[PDB]
């Protein structure tokens, strides 16, 4: 799993790394770019293949809820039940201006516990995100309960960055949807 990603990811070099992200930062402008056109968000595929290291494209760490889980390209079952799904449709995970990045997954399962507990997470809060290019923080500046019809809280904000975590709600009804927000901040690595 984690393991595998953070290992594989230091044998490729820069150069490739580079490479990737760039993609990936080029797929990003694209869905930022298609938002401010006022075009609609569309919310066996390899859209993040640039990202993939042994089938994950990075994996979340939640310290206030002792998680740390990998993520997958796409919201597909088979995926949704290892750990994170990323939602096709929104930013690549990577950071930058203009990018939202949505994780969902399951609030609870006789497996694992993913975001079963992620009710406890309190703005102010820390997020982080190990990808292939290392890692990046987020603090949590909104926590809002949508209908799953409500989609506008999940589009690309113009000049911001941020990622979504978000899971069914309330605990074992799962009629709503849970959205913890975090806004992109300065890391400190060597800590």
């Amino acid at each position: 799993n984690i393991n595998a990603f953070k290992e594989a990811v230091t044998k490729i070099d820069r150069v490739e790394i580079n490479r990737r992200l760039e993609l990936a930062y080029a797929y990003n402008a694209s869905i930022a770019g298609a938002k401010t056109n006022g075009e609609y968000p569309a919310l066996v595929v390899e859209y993040a293949r640039m990202l993939e290291v042994k089938e994950q494209i990075g994996h979340v760490i939640i310290p206030r809820i002792n998680q740390d889980i990998p993520i997958y390209a796409g919201s597909a079952e088979e995926n949704l039940q290892r750990g994170v799904g990323h939602l096709e449709g929104t930013s690549l995970p990577v950071g930058g201006e203009s990018t939202h990045a949505v994780l969902t997954a399951h609030r609870g399962l006789p497996t694992a516990k993913l975001f079963t507990n992620l009710d406890k997470v309190t703005v102010g809060d820390r997020f982080y995100i190990e990808h292939i290019g290392g890692k990046i923080a987020y603090q949590v500046d909104q926590i809002k309960v949508i209908a799953p019809d409500q989609l506008e809280d999940l589009y690309v904000i113009q000049g911001e960055d941020h990622v979504t975590l978000l899971t069914a709600t309330p605990y074992m009804i799962n009629s709503h949807r849970l959205l913890v927000r975090g806004k992109r901040i300065p890391y400190v690595e060597k800590t």
